[PDB]
């Protein structure tokens, strides 16, 4: 991380509190009970139809800790203004879980506002909250509703290239692929601010996986292509990532992510040059989730013509050179 610039140094907002990272832009940090221990949420000062308030970006999972901290932020750090709408970058549970609860005003029903989301994320989120994977993981070498217990039944659709006026800014929708169906990052070009969601994280790489639902997918190529959207943005762009700290150096970080994935891909090349490898066989070299990440690297090489697949007489799919 030492090649990155953290403009606020050791600053981390306390739970239940905000930190102003830019005029009208407040940073909240919520605890998560996983190895990924936090998510950053954004409170944006706003005014819609003459009414001043806040646009929320991302929600937290549905947990007692996060809910309690939202109630504290409602009580102490909204200047007595309402939330005007809830905007969600993508459907992963730490971003989307509390969307319905937020939309409907939290524990005390303080407002009733609309969810803003991309169609792919909202639809996929709906599909997943309505809840096989054994015949899929076996052929490669081997609950969402707890975190998202309700979903808003309506939404206002965000699309690539939309201009979303929030307070004094025009945030441009920048869609990203490979991590999730249709990931919404928000770009404010005039002043140089980027709400990056999970597409550009300063300290950790972005999850990229192949699942049973789309088993020939190429998420890593999609992701590596999506990264070009931030590479061309201003060098001094303030990045607001959902995990880690606000930072400058987006081009430097992306250079690191591209190098990292290149090293990962090369290890997979090396392994399949020795003998045909299954996704399960790639895991110990590369590092249930991990199989999906191994499948993403194998599928990229496969779809690029660098590997061929074969269904073995034991029903395992293996990847080797042509
Ligand atoms: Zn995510
Ligand atoms: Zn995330």
């Amino acid at each position: 991380e030492h090649q990155l610039d953290y403009p606020f140094a050791d600053t981390l907002p306390a739970a239940g509190d905000t930190f102003e990272v830019a005029p009208g832009v407040r940073w909240l940090r919520m605890p998560l009970p996983f190895s990924l221990d936090h998510i950053n949420l954004w409170l944006l000062r706003d005014e819609i139809d003459g009414q001043a308030g806040w646009t929320i970006v991302d929600c937290g999972i549905s947990s007692e800790a996060i809910r309690t901290h939202w109630e504290q932020i409602f009580d102490r750090h909204l200047d007595g203004l309402p939330v005007l709408r809830v905007l969600v970058t993508h459907c992963h549970p730490d971003h989307f879980g509390l969307a319905n609860w937020l939309c409907e005003g939290g524990d005390q029903g303080r407002w009733n506002v609309r969810l803003w989301m991309t169609l792919g994320e909202y639809m996929f989120g709906c599909l997943m909250a309505a809840g096989a994977a054994a015949d899929h993981f076996a052929r490669h070498g081997l609950y969402y509703s707890d975190l998202v217990p309700a979903v808003p039944p309506r939404y206002r659709r965000l699309r690539e290239g939309d201009a979303v006026k929030i307070g004094a800014r025009t945030w441009r929708v920048v869609t990203g692929y490979g991590h999730s169906p249709e990931h919404c990052a928000l770009h404010s070009e005039a002043d140089g601010v980027l709400i990056s969601g999970d597409m550009v994280l300063p300290r950790i790489s972005t999850n990229v996986s192949v699942f049973d639902l789309e088993p020939e997918a190429n998420p890593l190529a999609l992701y590596l292509e999506s990264l070009g959207r931030y590479e061309t943005m201003a060098p001094d762009t303030l990045v607001l990532p959902s995990h880690g700290k606000p930072f400058r150096g987006v081009r430097t970080r992306i250079a690191q992510l591209r190098a990292h994935h290149d090293a990962r891909l090369e290890e997979v090349r090396v392994a399949c040059a020795e003998k045909p490898m299954s996704a399960a066989g790639i895991v110990p070299i590369m590092f249930t989730f991990a199989l999906g990440e191994a499948l993403a690297h194998l599928n990229l090489l496969w779809l690029a013509g660098e590997l061929v697949r074969e269904h073995g007489d034991d029903g395992v799919i293996r990847y080797a050179r042509a």
